[PDB]
């Protein structure tokens, strides 16, 4: 089962500012999707002390960022609390309403892009350097379901029978636009991760796939 | 384990021999499991060249290992001819019997134990890394398959419904040993692979799980 749903009219203007801007430092969207996954995986690890069954889908708390380069895909996956159909709607599609009006606001006033996580709409900031993405969660309390958007006002969430499962968490699955591949490069993703990580507490594994060279 | 077999006599002599052998220079596990891969894809490489389609379950011939730390397992895959669910009950516990018993007596004689090769049976020096091993498999003529082995006298074959699907191929899910844990580290399969197998015609790629270190520890 398919749904299409139209975001709220100030996240569809943001989308449109974010995708569509010359920013010269788009490398910003990651620091702020870990941020978005550290604060899904404290959001699990606070639940879990009082109800620590809640962790047996998925014992390991982390984050994994997983480049795939023949798709020209890039992953941020992390095992935090996961979103249910209803979430996902919520979160993605219309809570972020006046987050992204205030930001839209404070840009037209001159603010630099990179103040978007101080705005909580840090999320859209992906569009910097993907035309599309696909968010894979599975919450303890719901089926894995799949959000999709290409920033074109609307968006659609599909129950998922096509992606691996996974125990519990959120999977962005970023669509790289053709001039930003460079983020799918093991060095370039080590050297964004290590500018802005020290605080978080949860590992960042990278997972990586190279031919045996030589000497 | 939807069936169960038993070896011929002499496969569980060797398994045993193997597994339980002090031999310093373990290493040459990898190079024989590997040149496994190698002749598995020489086969559906030559076979694909009246028959072309047989490559389209998958079209690229490759070797891919994948260390999985937290289940201290070591997987060496390929994307070779695979095996049948007959096959793997022939091939691996069956046919082996004469080559295994030449190479006990030849170690008896005297011989090493990295000399295994040579008796077309390299394939159970995985035992002097694992414990157990998982030999997961799919060939265009079948369904995907496990046979499993813990170097005992029986082996399972499973239609398998557990892993992930795989076009064509077979993988060697190997349960590495609590004091042979080395062989999960990148750095130390990529020396292992420089010293023994360097000259493999096919691209051998490493898929390897790095934990992002902080700027500054602590």
């Amino acid at each position: 089962a398919s749904e299409t749903f139209e975001f709220q009219a100030e996240i569809t203007q943001l989308m449109s500012l974010i995708i569509n801007t010359v920013y010269s430092n788009k490398e910003i969207f990651l620091r702020e999707l870990i941020s978005n996954a550290s604060d899904a995986l404290d959001k699990i690890r606070y639940k879990s002390l009082s109800d620590p069954k809640q962790l047996e889908t998925e014992p390991d708390l982390f984050i994994r960022i997983t480049p795939k380069p023949e798709q020209k895909v890039l992953e941020i996956r992390d095992s935090g609390i996961g979103m249910t159909k209803a979430e996902l709607i919520n979160n993605l599609g219309t809570i972020a309403k006046s987050g992204t009006k205030a930001f839209m606001e404070a840009l037209s006033a001159g603010a630099d892009v990179s103040m978007i996580g101080q705005f909580g709409v840090g999320f859209y900031s992906l569009f910097l350097v993907a035309d599309r993405v696909q968010v894979i969660s599975k919450s303890n309390d719901d089926e894995q379901y799949i959000w999709e958007s290409n920033a074109g006002g609307s968006f659609t969430v599909t129950l998922d029978e096509v992606n691996e499962r996974i125990g519990r968490g959120t999977i962005l699955r970023l669509f790289l636009k053709d001039d930003q591949l460079e983020y799918l490069e093991e060095k370039r993703i080590k050297e964004v991760i290590k500018r802005h990580s020290e605080f978080v507490a949860y590992p960042i594994q990278l997972v990586v796939t190279k031919e045996v060279e030589k000497e």
